[PDB]
């Protein structure tokens, strides 16, 4: 699973998701499901990024976590936009409005829920991705066009796919629970 997370992710993901389980003090190496969790997550939230006109989003997620708590802050002070309790992963500019990504293989409802009660925000709005093609977001409101949520659903399912082929899926859509 190690090699096929790199062979898979683009180094640049790939590098960031290495910082990221450091940082809380996980080994690449052993928790390799995590590994492609992290990755597949970042890999969601710049696909994302990348759905709306240029200027659209602020990116948060992929920071270093003292940078996205600046930016979060910038955000806040200058919008009026209620402060998160936990950093989100991107700000829309245009509905005004942190945006949380999921990404599960789990129910998209079930993870929706865990998600919201954590949060405890009316104002962030939620977004949930399945490798299964579903997806569940507040209010039913998807920010993106279909196209843009279409070629998310499709690589995920691709890395589906492609972990399956090697035998590492079962794996993978389990250690989800077991966490
Ligand atoms: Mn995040
Ligand atoms: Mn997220």
């Amino acid at each position: 699973m190690e090699d096929f997370v790199r062979q898979c992710f683009n180094p640049m993901i790939v590098e960031l998701a290495e910082k990221a389980m450091k940082e809380y003090g996980e080994d690449p190496k052993i928790e390799t499901n995590k590994f492609a969790a992290i990755c597949t997550h970042l890999e969601v939230c710049f696909m994302y990024s990348d759905g709306g006109s240029k200027h659209r989003f602020e990116i948060i997620e992929g920071r270093d976590r003292t940078m996205a708590w600046t930016v979060v802050n910038s955000i806040c002070n200058t919008t009026g936009v209620e402060k998160p309790k936990f950093l989100p992963d991107l700000y829309d500019y245009k509905e005004n409005r942190f945006i949380e990504i999921g990404v599960t293989r789990r129910e998209v409802h079930t993870y929706y829920l865990e998600k919201a009660n954590k949060i405890k925000s009316e104002e962030t709005h939620i977004h949930i991705f399945s490798f299964t093609g579903e997806e569940m977001a507040t209010k039913a409101d998807y920010t993106l066009d279909e196209e843009s949520r279409a070629r998310i659903k499709t690589r995920l399912f691709t890395i589906r796919q492609e972990m399956a082929s090697r035998g590492l899926w079962d794996s993978f859509r389990q250690s989800e629970r077991a966490a």
